[PDB]
């Protein structure tokens, strides 16, 4: 299943949203990501592209990244996804 | 309009699965070198522009020093991705 937080992703272009209003993308993964530069949620959307959409090595740099756990990588990794289905 | 008409196609809808190719400003010569080290579909390039946040300088450098852009190459593959993400992101 999923979040009410990914299908609201999901549903619409994300435009310059920021990074925490990605599915698994709480408050502490979103500062350690806007630390890193990956301030928005297009960014990150920038590294899934970057990556071919390849779900081990994106959930993989997510978790080297900000340290997301499995879930939060598997959420965030699906909204991503979904996402890029609907609208790229 | 100023603006090629393989720019005007390539903004005109969603991208999906397009070849690098589909950039305007990336010939065949462009593509090729593009492919070779793993831009292969135009949405990967549409990737490392949104991973430098858009940055105009950035972006075109990297296109430099990637597959030998020069600079009309650049603008025109940089302006192509920039109203295509103010059309669709």
């Amino acid at each position: 299943t999923t979040s009410q937080k990914h299908r609201d992703f999901v549903a619409e272009p994300m435009g310059e949203k920021p990074v925490g209003s990605l599915a698994g993308i709480g408050e502490v993964l979103g500062k350690k990501l806007e630390e890193r530069g990956f301030d928005k949620a297009y960014v990150v959307l920038g590294q899934f592209l970057v990556l071919k959409k390849d779900e081990d090595l994106f959930r993989e740099w997510l978790k080297d990244t900000c340290g997301a756990n499995a879930k939060q990588s598997r959420d965030c990794f699906g909204c991503l996804r979904e996402w890029c289905d609907a609208f790229l």
